[PDB]
DNA sequence: ACAAGCAGACTGCCGGTAAC
DNA sequence: GTTACCGGCAGTCTGCTTGTAAA
């Protein structure tokens, strides 16, 4: 089929940019470099594409999409059994999730700064963040956690969150960080809970 | 007249005038060109005092990292503080008032991380910031307010939900609102973290 | 217009100025934008026909060139040779009328081993001037008019000598005795080395 | 004194350019480069030397004279017995030393072109260009070489033996191109010599 | 004799538009 | 789909000019 290609080159363009983009940079790798990885041709990309920035937008939603599937894996099989022992399981999760460096680049660096702090958010209020938002929402339901307002404590703790993984990803000795860091993040949960 | 006095006005000139422009509209979309113009120096005399955008760019941080301090310190001493737990109080309100500072946003919420490297910033924040909360933290342990745990990781962990707390409260659709409620979840957060 | 024509009218215009330029002054000496200003192109459609600078010198070369061996051939047809003899040194009476020209020798005789080395240039000139040379030397062989020898080394010495025969003439303060006197040696040498 | 230490740093930029403008070429050497492998600044270096032309021309000027000296000692140590076979002697000779990578790169390519065809020349006649000159006067002055303008036939002559070293140097099969280019150099000679 | 500040210029490259 | 093309940029060079010495 004549449109059922365009998602095959789309695809193409998103992959080699998420590998590439993943290991350096946004800035860092150009179209030229992006394109032949691909596989096709700058003029096909800007074809699919408004700009660079549009094809970073795609990728963004692939990786953090991917984030969502891989952490609801580990936390459906952590088995918590009240809404606070389900958040812990999900901040052990994006321990685990977070050691992969491509998640690093695109979501915790590079997408701030492309798609703007609002732009991201709009994007991450699918994701994690809602999530998050969700996971809160129903800690307070079932009395687990005072209530309050829901939206800033969310983002707040996502900003605890993400900065746990950098610094345990760029620590020295990384096993200790990730222990360390694990510790303080429960320790400044249970401080929230009841 | 001398050089020593020469070379340190041109580069106060530049990094004056990228702390403007890069504040404004990001480092990503500011050129040297620009830059150089609104400072009154040629490209050359910049690409003397500095390496290349990025060394303009570190000294354009510490700068700014070391403003933040310095208004930080000043509300803090004004509010009476009077135990470690009344000093991080007061502080996460300081900052709260600073962040308000687009610029501050901009230069050091944003870009740094990219333009250094997450480990550069790192290590430039220890000598300001990041190295403040450190004893904080640390007095804060001492004076049996806080219970003893890992200083570092607390620390970034701590600036990181300071952070995006910041930009939550810039780009709310009501800002006042988010202030209140934004400080109200900090609140909650530090006093659960102390006694 | 077609995307092949369009593209070949941008890259004639652009080896038209930078042969006339660079034959003016050298390739050192003029920069690319000064090039595309006289191609009336922009630096930018430039880069998209040429690799480099470099790219754009050995296009240039390479045009020089065949100039060279069309000059060279429609001089050696008028003069009647018969012989491999009367060939070769019809050849060198060419090659001092078409040196005369000193775009031909700012851009083959003094830049080009530099630019695209010696080796570079060599591979280019195999095809044009040096391949006629080794070709006129081979029938020379093979009429018996001359001596059996590696044929690339001879070819190779007597176009150095040749070529800075002509440079001789062309920097020498009086040049109509210079061509007199070098068309001499040469000639002298020649004889010398038939029979 | 001031210039006993003057005189010093000029011999280091010349040593320093030398060695690499003679590996990669004047123009692919920067003044930078070359001051910090002199250990001088190059303020210094352009207090010393006119520009980058200058330095080269100082270090054209003491590569020719290091190529007649080498060049004498072979001529001598063969021993020749008349202006023909001193000939003969020194074109073998240049083919010993033009085996340098250094002096190829520094007199048979740049030079022309930096310091201009007839800059170089004014160099060359007070060394390899002139000497032949003198060899030309004194084999015809004997009768080996019958009578003619002698500046076209020395330039010539250099040229002839200038591109000789660049095949020998760039050949596939140097030992077999030396064997092949010293044949028909003495061939042209011979059949000079009447 | 040396050093530093500085200015004009240049090369290769990129991102996005528009003509194929 | 594709190829030509434009405005603009970052980092480097070269030589000039103003400052700071070791004689």
């Amino acid at each position: 089929t004549q449109e059922e290609r365009s998602a095959a080159t789309r695809e193409a363009l998103i992959t080699g940019a998420r590998k590439l983009w993943g290991l350096r940079g946004y800035a860092e790798v150009g179209t030229p470099e992006i394109a032949t990885e691909a596989g096709v041709t700058r003029g096909a990309m800007y074809h699919q594409f408004a700009d660079k920035a549009a094809l970073f937008r795609d990728v963004v939603e692939v990786v953090e999409q991917d984030v969502m599937a891989r952490m609801a894996t580990l936390v459906a099989a952590s088995g918590a059994a009240t809404p606070a022992d389900a958040i812990r399981a999900a901040v052990d999760a994006w321990l685990e999730v977070s050691g992969d460096p491509e998640v690093r680049q695109l979501i915790l660096l590079d997408a701030p700064v492309v798609l703007g702090w609002a732009g991201f958010r709009d994007v991450a209020q699918r994701y994690s963040l809602g999530m998050t938002e969700q996971l809160i929402t129903e800690a307070i339901r079932a009395g687990q956690l005072a209530r309050q307002p829901v939206r800033p404590l969310a983002q707040v703790l996502i900003g605890a969150l993400d900065e746990a993984a950098m610094f345990i990803a760029t620590a020295d000795d990384p096993k200790r960080a990730r222990r360390e860091t694990r510790q303080v993040l429960r320790r400044l949960i249970d401080g929230m809970l009841n």
